[PDB]
C-alpha cells in the first residue's frame, strides 16, 4: 500500500539517478535557465567541425551524414549498458529466468532510449556529448538522403512526450514498466514478468497522482504513448534495413 | 463525483446495445455450444462453404467470395461505430473535420476490437452469429488472402483473455474514438477533454465490474498499442492484393478510410 509502493518508487528513482549521468532536470536547465556552462552548438555543416576539435568525441576514427549515424550508434550502445544496469535494481529482475531477462532488455532498450532522448530534446534540438552540446533539429533534416530523415520522427514524437512535463521520479517507474512488458517475443515465464510490472503499474499511479495531482488522468496518457513509442521502434528498424543498403569489421562486431 | 461517470458508463451502454446488433453476450452465447438456442453452422473447407448458402442468408475463386463479404461487413460495421460514435456526449459538437479524422483513425481499430468478441481461438462467427468460419480454413486460403485473419485471431486470443464485457467495450471504443493524438485534429484540446472523462468513466466501471482484477485499466490500455500494429500489418498487405488481382473492388469508403 501507499508506503510500499512509495518505498519503490524511492528506490527505483535512487538506482535511476546513479544508473544514468544525464538527468531530465539537468538536461532540461541547460537547455532553454541555470547559464553557466552554455553548450556549444551545432547548427550547419561549419559549426559541425570545429565541435569535433571542441568535443571530447570518442567515435572518430568519410561522408558527414554518415559520420553522425555512427556517432548515435556509438552513443546506444553506452545507453544500453546504462539501461541494463538499471533493469538490475528492479525488485525481482534478476531472479527472473536469464533467457527472459535477456528478452526483456532486448526488445525494450528502443522502447527506452526513445523515452529518454526525449528529456534531451526540445522542438529545436537535442543535446549530445553528456550535454557539452547542441545539434538543432534543422541541421538534421538537412542531412543526405536516407539520413535527414531518421531524427525528425523522434522529434515529433519528444515534443508530444514532453508536454505532459513528466520528472526523472515519474521517468524511473515508467522506464521499469516497459523493460517489464511481458508480451515480448519468445519469453518462457510470463507470470513473474507480469506480476512485477502489475507492481510497477501501481507504483506509477500513485506517483503520478501525487506528483501531478492537477494532471487529470496523466496515467493513461503515459501508457497510451506506448503506442506511438512502439510505432517509432518499428518505423525506426525499417530505416535501418535501408541502411544496409548504402555502405570496420571489428567495430561492425560491436553493433 | 463517481455518480456522473456512473450515469456516462450507462449512457454509453445503452447506446452501444442500440448501434451494434450482435453483441459479446450473444456472440459467447452462440459460440458456447452448450446452449441449444441457435447453434452455427460451421464452415472449415470448400464443401462446408458450399453447403453453408443453402442454410445461411449468403448474397470468383474461394478467397476473392469470401473477402468479398467480409468487405460488405465492414462497411456495414464502419456505419455501425459511426452511428455510435455520434452519440457519445460532444461528439458531434466538435469541428465536423476533427469527426471525420476520428472516423477516419479509430474506425478499424474499434472493428478488430470488436471482432474479438466474436473469436475464440478455433474460428469466428460470421453473418450474424449463423454461421462460423474456423481459423484454419480461413489460414488455407490463397498465397496473399490466407495472410489475413490469422493476427486477429493472435489478438483475439489475448484481448479476451481480459475477460472484458459489453459495458466495459463500449467505454472503451469510446475512449479509442476520442484519440487526440490522430494525425491532423484542428481543435486537439476538446477531444482530449472528453477523452479524459471517457477513461474517468472507463476506470471506475473496470474497478467496479472487475473488482479482482488488478490493473484491468492499465492492461486494457497496453492493448491499444496491438491494434494499432494489426491496422498497419492490414493496410500494407491491402496494399499487396491491389497490385495481385487488379480485377477487384474495395469498397469506397473503406478506400476514402485509408490515407
Ligand atoms: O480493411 C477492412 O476494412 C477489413 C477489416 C475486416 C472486417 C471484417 C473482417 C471479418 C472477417 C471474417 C468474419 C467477420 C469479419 C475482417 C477484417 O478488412 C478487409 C480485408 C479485405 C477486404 C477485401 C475486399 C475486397 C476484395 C479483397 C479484399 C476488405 C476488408
Amino acid at each position: 500500500e501507499s508506503a510500499d509502493l512509495r518505498a519503490l518508487a524511492k528506490h527505483l528513482y535512487d538506482s535511476y539517478i546513479k544508473s544514468f549521468p544525464l538527468t531530465k532536470a539537468k538536461a532540461r536547465a541547460i537547455l532553454t535557465k541555470t547559464t553557466d556552462k552554455s553548450p556549444f552548438v551545432i547548427y550547419d555543416m561549419n559549426s559541425l567541425m570545429m565541435g569535433e576539435d571542441k568535443i571530447k568525441f570518442k567515435h572518430i576514427t568519410k561522408e558527414v551524414a554518415i559520420r553522425i549515424f555512427q556517432g548515435c550508434q556509438f552513443r546506444s550502445v553506452e545507453a544500453v549498458q546504462e539501461i541494463t544496469e538499471y533493469a538490475k535494481s528492479i525488485p525481482g529482475f534478476v531472479n527472473l529466468d536469464l533467457n527472459d531477462q535477456v528478452t526483456l532488455l532486448k526488445y525494450g532498450v528502443h522502447e527506452i532510449i526513445y523515452t529518454m532522448l526525449a528529456s534531451l530534446m526540445n522542438k529545436d534540438g537535442v543535446l549530445i556529448s553528456e550535454g557539452q552540446g547542441f545539434m538543432t533539429r534543422e541541421f538534421l533534416k538537412s542531412l543526405r538522403k536516407p539520413f535527414g530523415d531518421f531524427m525528425e520522427p523522434k522529434f515529433e514524437f519528444a515534443v508530444k512526450f514532453n508536454a505532459l512535463e513528466l520528472d526523472d521520479s515519474d521517468l524511473a517507474i515508467f522506464i521499469a514498466v516497459i523493460i517489464l512488458s511481458g508480451d515480448r517475443p519468445g519469453l518462457l515465464n510470463v507470470k513473474p514478468i507480469e506480476d512485477i510490472q502489475d507492481n510497477l503499474l501501481q507504483a506509477l499511479e500513485l506517483q503520478l497522482k501525487l506528483n501531478h495531482p492537477e494532471s487529470s488522468q496523466l496515467f493513461a496518457k503515459l501508457l497510451q504513448k506506448m503506442t506511438d513509442l512502439r510505432q517509432i521502434v518499428t518505423e525506426h528498424v525499417q530505416l535501418l534495413q535501408v541502411i544496409k543498403k548504402t555502405e570496420h569489421p571489428l567495430l561492425q562486431e560491436i553493433y
